[PDB]
């Protein structure tokens, strides 16, 4: 049976706020960076805040609601943090600034510089933020490496919850996708090790695109033809075949994220052993004077 869900949702003021930035526009809505000042509390919080797309189709605000639902219900250090709505005209969705950008672009722009310890610290936390979504009986159906926030180079969370289901719920990312997902859209804790085992492969390839060409609509059969995503140079036998078990057609077959955060934490304490990159030894990897009172959202605590 299902427990009562307590988490608070958080109405904030229009004026607890200022834009200061947009962050990323275009696609679906826009995203500004900001700072938030709680009522009468003297600290300041790094934002993003997500007003989406000026016009207001009751479709889309039905979309970030959802977002605003899953995110105040998850509490997790590798889980994105929601700070609460404003209900201006248009729904703005306030989250902890993660001022690094999204992992997807974070190993791009930085492949010569990324070592072996912290792309194997990110695979273990990215499990553990799916661990802790499993325990919740959340199915994300949407981890990639571009759902992935840095919030430094050595904390990421995930983030974008717009599809977030619970298990057995009933109510399109393809190259992301289980083979059950695609075929029979069963989407399970299992199908979203699949997709944590593409985000890996992506992490690898410092952000290169799964089956780059080959159209969606050829996907399914590909994978059934007993096709996968190919070895990264990077990789020893040992991480590839951790990829290539999180791509098995028996979902009870592939890993556990609990098994996820056991074995990459194993190899993130021997990280040479298991990712061979050159130069690995050398690599190491904000506005405003007004800056006594900030405290990051991870610091800022509600009872
Ligand atoms: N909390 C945040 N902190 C810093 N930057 C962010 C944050 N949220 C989003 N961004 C930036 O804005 C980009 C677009 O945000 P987002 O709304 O996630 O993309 P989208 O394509 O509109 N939908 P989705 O990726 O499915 O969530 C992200 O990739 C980041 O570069």
């Amino acid at each position: 049976g299902e427990a009562p869900n307590q988490a608070l949702l958080r109405i904030l003021k229009e004026t607890e706020f200022k834009k200061i930035k947009v962050l990323g526009s275009g696609a679906f809505g826009t995203v500004y960076k900001g700072l938030w000042i709680p009522e009468g509390e003297k600290v300041k919080i790094p934002v993003a805040i997500k007003e989406l797309r000026e016009a207001t189709s009751p479709k889309a605000n039905k979309e970030i609601l959802d977002e605003a639902y899953v995110m105040a219900s998850v509490d997790n250090p590798h889980v994105c943090r929601l700070l609460g709505i404003c209900l201006t005209s248009t729904v703005q969705l306030i989250t902890q600034l993660m001022p690094f950008g999204c992992l997807l672009d974070y190993v791009r722009e930085h492949k010569d510089n990324i070592g072996s310890q912290y792309l194997l610290n990110w695979c273990v936390q990215i499990a553990k933020g799916m661990n802790y979504l499993e325990d919740r009986r959340l199915v994300h159906r949407d981890l990639a490496a571009r759902n992935v926030l840095v919030k430094t180079p050595q904390h990421v969370k995930i983030t974008d919850f717009g599809r977030a289901k619970l298990l057995g719920a009933e109510e399109v990312p393809i190259k992301w996708m289980a083979l059950e997902s695609i075929l029979h859209r069963i989407y399970t804790h299992q199908s979203d090790v699949w997709s944590y085992g593409v985000t890996v492969w992506e992490l690898m390839t410092f952000g290169s695109k799964p089956y780059d060409g080959i159209p969606a609509s050829e996907i399914s059969s590909i994978l059934e033809k007993g096709e996968r995503l190919p070895q990264p140079p990077i990789c020893t036998i040992d991480v590839y075949m951790i990829m290539v078990k999180c791509w098995m057609i028996d979902a009870d077959s592939r890993p556990k994220f609990r098994e996820l955060i056991i074995e990459f934490s194993k190899m993130a304490r021997d990280p040479q052993r298991y990712l061979v990159i050159q130069g690995d030894e050398r690599m190491h990897l904000m506005d405003e004077e007004d800056m006594d009172d900030v405290v990051d959202a991870d610091e800022y605590l509600i009872p």
